[PDB]
């Protein structure tokens, strides 16, 4: 029988052994060492066949008490459209044990043999080192290298008092893709590519990464990092001596701590009842100088667009819990605050002035109707020859649909997806529509268009976004046709409203050109909603503009707060659309390019460009409907 | 340097060799063997190990010309909850290599070491077998066993003539889950638990699976069908010597031609165009013996639900049809014949009635009430004394809804899932509650609540059915709350109706009480969708019933038209309600249990029972509609 110690060649690390290999010789090493308590041991194998022979690979197996392992040193990958590679250099770590004071020193031996099976010879040249940069210190950079055929991984312990780390994995070019994973510490671990994605949660990458983790979870407190390269680069994008090295540098921080939270939610609570704190004031300082349809209408739309959204975004929030593959949901990961069951819980929270504010607009706006309605009663002929008929469901239902633009926003931020572009700024749509028609109905008679004419505008809206999105991809017919169809409804829309001022036709008709030839110039916005939403920022703005210039022309006075709202919408506007413009994250695209952008916070140590962007949206909506509403006190 | 041949052990199959390892012993055998052309060889390798020794396990390694496998004799399978099993048996298949006449006969040889490091030793038998049972062949069964450490696969051969195939696996227990994956030929096959799903085709199946496979896809027309079991049934169901074994039994049978599609299109047309052939006729007869809120509400509607599901169906499909995962549509995968990029055809066009009948009684309500406004115009006061009064929105209403109703189901079947447990029959809620809108203005005056009444009452309908089904699944006290808020409904409908027939409230009354008792006996029909369909039929039929039964009470007589319609509707309503208790799959549930309960087509080979409950509903609907609209006809 064959005897290991009597041909084994008692051999040292660092040293590169090489070799020729037989079809009836078989090469053996018999490594051995010790580990102590208190410190870890990772041995690293790495295999070069200096020879390209392929029909007689090289074979490698190495054998520990407990385990085995066995590969080839010409590794052959197959991809894709029938493509074949291989790499002449393997690597592999053992997995390690650690040893307890009670336990005591423990004594290791590691067998590997090398064989073959050409009948001439195949070279092969053998190196084993002992590892010193295995374990992982928070807040510690390190930097090293992959390949498809040397993947690698970690140790990570978790300090006394921490009880939440993120892990952020950065890497300079992202020609090659990577998947980097997180286990628990139990042998065997899958560091290769086709079972990595097998256990613990994974992501892949190209330029970043980043990975949040609690204590509760792993018994133990300790985990393995494992990075692992691909042969190919269709899944995260283009397309695909042999190698793809890639560098990169990882850290581990503590996570915040629940004074964030606190500190967070009473400010933005704050800063919003400060409002209507003022308000208030305003209201007790008059008080002392003194001394049908859209509601039901509004109420199905609700309905109709809650419950599918809510209930998909609960299924796939409670998917990504459970499976634990963080590839479904586009989140911003490097600023996203998880509570309880909830996975980014800023992005939600940043919602409550959409609803605050539009409730207090609802709030005025009643208030202000029921003193008309009350004065009305009383009878007064100031307001016949010095006044203009009054509407009221207008403003009622903008303020709905403010609030239903904040849940809506809410719910979408749960969890994005590409199949939920819309539900975000969907119901801002519906809100300069509602601007339009008041602006239209303050000026001409009402000559009102019962209700239904902004409904169908809106339900085509939607489905040219759709469809422009779901085929216009890379499609140039529709784009015309969608051209033309934008030129015609300006000119419609232009010539309608016509019938001192007879350029102003001109002037929006050459200003809308300008933004096709903008656009087929660019012809590659990829967010059909996006522009939809800024097109009507657009025309909501011009109009109001225009009739504002048009009532100075009239020359009347306006009184200073309606001015003081004009200057606070344009300037909020402005605040917002530069936080608008800012991009993190995004549907279209493969969610490794997608994490590509992301950012880390900013103002306090909770929000980021997007809450940013809510809050100010919410404020400049609440200031432009006040302007609105304001307008015209002069007249009476 | 080490010896093979020296200390080779020449052994031949089918004998079980024992022995016994050491620290300094390892043992080598060195099989040999030759393959011809036409023929597929494959080895398998069976090795137990007697011991329960943990701490030392026995190590083995198989070594061939381009491949290394290596496992250990106690394999040690980790579950939730930090539970450990050992399997003391293991079983392998090494990859075959064809055998092409060019290349001729192929020698080949297979080294097999078993090594174990115990410093006393361990004992170890081994079996090396060939197999003759390899290839499959088409309508051919085939029985075998699997275990979670004894994993199996076969080979199969596209025939000449065979376009596409289907694989059919079925088992008796249900107690270990499995998994059925498809792979092309090219080694190595990945036929273990951490990662059989990385590549081809796969299924997750407790008692049934079927497969579907065209043949462009595969380079060589020939794939790999590989069986594994898990160690645990946490996945596929409930919770989790010792040996797991399973028996399953194969079937592979070629798809069925174009021939069927041309058939089954052609029947599916040309039935319901024998509809409108039949009432032409009727007109001729007839003929020669004589010789508005609702359309912008429901085109609303449409967009408002389509558009969402659209696009999630629409993404969902096209993910399902690149990754290959076949557990994420609920599909009845027995009998789904796909058509181009569609994977369930047949679901679709079966739903071809919902829009030809709901057109057609569009059509001739059209031309009765034209026809009606023509006399009236002629004017003719008959039509006061002994006429009541004519309306037209309702009917137009109910087409138009039936119209919206198919596409809906379409949409939903496409890919079911349990985020769309809805969208299959929601628009009959409307439809019922439109034809007891129908039937209350018939008989009593017009007294029109305008239209959004049973807008609110769907809306409401629709949050209780969601808000059950995502909520109350396990829950009593959602229930107890619902049953109380039926019962004040019932109460409340009834005294509302009835102000010889004072028993008729106490008749719906106790209907509703035993209802009552039904479902808080059974306390688990946990689709609360099918409940509510249910009991809107009921209520609907129980309106029909006493109206006819209290006209026949006034003594006057029917024209044979309403009676010949009323019973065809009772006969469908019977037909269709028998065909929609047939459960052929359900959202709720592991995709496992979900296809667990699938049959093999009914009528033609396309068609099965829940495209004959499509079929019989539209009929039995628009005879329903047919029978109000007619029912007074003798009153003028
Ligand atoms: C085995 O490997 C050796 C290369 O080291 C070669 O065989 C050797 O041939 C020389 C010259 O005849 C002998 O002196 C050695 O004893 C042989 N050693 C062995 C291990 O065979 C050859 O490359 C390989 N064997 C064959 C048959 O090719
Ligand atoms: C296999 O090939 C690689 C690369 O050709 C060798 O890696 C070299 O290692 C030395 C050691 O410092 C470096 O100076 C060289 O720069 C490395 N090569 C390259 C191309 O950078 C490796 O030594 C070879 N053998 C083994 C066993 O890995
Ligand atoms: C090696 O296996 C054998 C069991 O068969 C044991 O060692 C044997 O001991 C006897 C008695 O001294 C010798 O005659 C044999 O030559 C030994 N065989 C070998 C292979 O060493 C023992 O279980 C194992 N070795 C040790 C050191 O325990
Ligand atoms: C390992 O153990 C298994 C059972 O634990 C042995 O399988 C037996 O195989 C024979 C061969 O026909 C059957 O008659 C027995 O019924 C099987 N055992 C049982 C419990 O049913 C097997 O022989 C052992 N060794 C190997 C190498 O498989
Ligand atoms: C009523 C209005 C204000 C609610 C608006 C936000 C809604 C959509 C939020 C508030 C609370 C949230 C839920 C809180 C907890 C969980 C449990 C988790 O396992 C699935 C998601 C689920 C069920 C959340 C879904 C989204 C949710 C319902
Ligand atoms: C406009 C909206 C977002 C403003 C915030 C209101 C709602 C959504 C907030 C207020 C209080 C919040 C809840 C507070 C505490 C918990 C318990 C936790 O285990 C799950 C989440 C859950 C249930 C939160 C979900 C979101 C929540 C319901
Ligand atoms: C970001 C992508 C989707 C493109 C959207 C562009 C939008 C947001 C931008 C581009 C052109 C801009 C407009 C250009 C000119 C004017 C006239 C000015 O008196 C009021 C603002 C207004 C109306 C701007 C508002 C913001 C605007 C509409
Ligand atoms: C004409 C009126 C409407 C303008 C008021 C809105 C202002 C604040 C908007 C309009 C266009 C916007 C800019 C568009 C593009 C860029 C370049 C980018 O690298 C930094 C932000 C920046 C500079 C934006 C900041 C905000 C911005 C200046
Ligand atoms: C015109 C009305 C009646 C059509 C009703 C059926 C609808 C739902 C059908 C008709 C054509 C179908 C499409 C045909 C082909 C594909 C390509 C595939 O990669 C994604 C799904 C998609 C895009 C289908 C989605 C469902 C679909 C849109
Ligand atoms: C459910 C009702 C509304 C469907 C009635 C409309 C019929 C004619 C529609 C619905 C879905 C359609 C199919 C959708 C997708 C494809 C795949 C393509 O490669 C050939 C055309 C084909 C096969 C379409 C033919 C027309 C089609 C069958
Ligand atoms: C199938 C699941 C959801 C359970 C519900 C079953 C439903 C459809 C069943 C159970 C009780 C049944 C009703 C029992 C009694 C009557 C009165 C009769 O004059 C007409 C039929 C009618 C109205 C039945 C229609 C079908 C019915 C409503
Ligand atoms: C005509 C109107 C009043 C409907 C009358 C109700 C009839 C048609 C319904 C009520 C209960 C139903 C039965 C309930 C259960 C089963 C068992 C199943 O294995 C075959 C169908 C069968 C036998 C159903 C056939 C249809 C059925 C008899
Ligand atoms: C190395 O020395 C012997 C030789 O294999 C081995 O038995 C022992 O356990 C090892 N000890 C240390 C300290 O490495
Ligand atoms: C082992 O002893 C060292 C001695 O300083 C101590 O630091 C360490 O915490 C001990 N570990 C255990 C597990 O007892
Ligand atoms: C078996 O015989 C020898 C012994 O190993 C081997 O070299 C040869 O290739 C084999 N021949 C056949 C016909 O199996
Ligand atoms: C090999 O020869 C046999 C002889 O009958 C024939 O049937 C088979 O088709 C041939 N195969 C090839 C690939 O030539
Ligand atoms: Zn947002
Ligand atoms: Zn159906």
């Amino acid at each position: 029988r064959r005897d290991p110690f009597d041909a084994a060649r008692g051999a040292d690390f660092d040293h590169v052994y090489s070799g020729v290999v037989n079809l009836s010789t078989e090469n053996i090493y018999s490594f051995n060492y010790t580990s102590q308590p208190d410190q870890v041991t990772a041995v690293r194998v790495y295999v070069n066949s200096s020879s390209e022979n392929l029909n007689y690979p090289v074979l490698v197996v190495v054998r520990q008490q407990k385990e085995v392992l066995s590969w080839q040193v010409p590794l052959l990958f197959q991809g894709l459209y029938q493509r074949s590679y291989n790499y002449q250099e393997v690597s592999r770590t053992l997995c390690p044990s650690e040893a307890t004071n009670e336990t005591g020193p423990l004594q290791q031996l590691i067998f590997v043999d090398v064989a073959s099976m050409a009948p001439l010879g195949a070279q092969y040249k053998l190196l084993v080192t002992k590892l010193k940069h295995f374990q992982l210190r928070t807040n510690v950079a390190f930097h090293f290298t992959a390949s498809p055929s040397q993947p690698q991984y970690f140790l990570y312990k978790f300090p006394k008092d921490v009880d939440s780390v993120i892990i952020k994995v950065v890497s300079e070019m992202a020609y090659p893709c990577s998947v980097v994973s997180v286990q628990n510490i139990m042998c065997p671990v899958y560091d290769l590519d086709h079972n990595v994605e097998f256990n613990g949660v994974y992501q892949s990458m190209t330029k970043k990464a980043a990975i949040t983790l609690q204590k509760k979870d792993f018994p133990g407190e300790q985990f393995f990092v494992v990075f692992v390269i691909k042969p190919e680069d269709y899944a995260c994008g283009g397309s695909f001596n042999l190698q793809r090295k890639k560098n990169l540098e990882v850290t581990i921080v503590p996570s915040i701590k629940e004074s964030v939270y606190v500190k967070s939610s009473l400010f933005s609570v704050f800063i919003f009842l400060s409002f209507y704190l003022g308000c208030l004031l305003v209201g007790f300082v008059h008080y002392l100088r003194f001394q049908k349809i859209y509601f039901w209408n509004i109420i199905t739309i609700a309905v109709f667009y809650a419950l599918p959204v809510i209930q998909l975004v609960i299924t796939y929030q409670t998917v990504v819990n459970v499976t634990g593959n963080q590839d479904i949901c586009y989140y911003n990961f490097l600023c996203a605050h998880p509570l309880g069951v909830l996975s980014a819980f800023n992005n939600i929270l940043s919602n409550l002035g959409h609803v605050l504010l539009g409730f207090l607009f609802l709030l005025i706006v009643l208030r202000r109707d029921i003193l008309h309605r009350r004065a009305l009663e009383a009878k007064d002929i100031f307001a016949v020859e010095y006044g203009i008929p009054k509407h009221f469901g207008l403003f009622y239902a903008m303020g709905i649909a403010l609030m239903m633009e904040g849940v809506l926003s809410a719910c979408y931020h749960v969890c994005p997806n590409y199949s939920n572009f819309q539900f975000d700024t969907s119901f801002m749509y519906m809100i300069a529509g509602l601007c339009m028609l008041k602006l239209y109905q303050t000026r001409h008679p009402d000559i009102n268009a019962s209700a239904y004419s902004a409904y169908a505008s809106f339900a085509v809206v939607i489905m040219v976004t759709v469809l422009g999105v779901v085929f216009g991809k890379n499609d140039v017919w529709f784009w015309v046709i969608f051209s033309a169809i934008h030129v015609l409804a300006s000119l419609a829309l232009s010539t309608q409203i016509y019938y001192m001022d007879r350029m102003v036709l001109l002037v929006v008709g050459n200003l809308v050109n300008w933004s096709f030839a903008l656009f087929g110039l660019i012809y590659r916005p990829r967010d059909f909603a996006s522009y939809m939403l800024g097109i009507f920022i657009c025309n909501l703005l011009l109009y109001l503009a225009f009739y504002i210039i048009m009532k100075l022309r009239s020359s009347e006075k306006v009184l200073p707060v309606p001015l003081f709202c004009i200057v606070a919408t344009a300037v909020m506007w402005a605040a917002a659309l530069y936080f608008f413009f800012q991009n993190l994250s995004s549907w279209e695209g493969t969610p490794a390019e997608s994490r590509e952008k992301n950012r880390e916070c900013i103002l306090l140590d909770f929000f980021d460009d997007h809450d940013i962007w809510h809050f100010l949206s919410a404020t400049a909506l609440f200031f432009s409907f006040l302007v609105l509403l304001t307008l015209d006190d002069d007249l009476d």
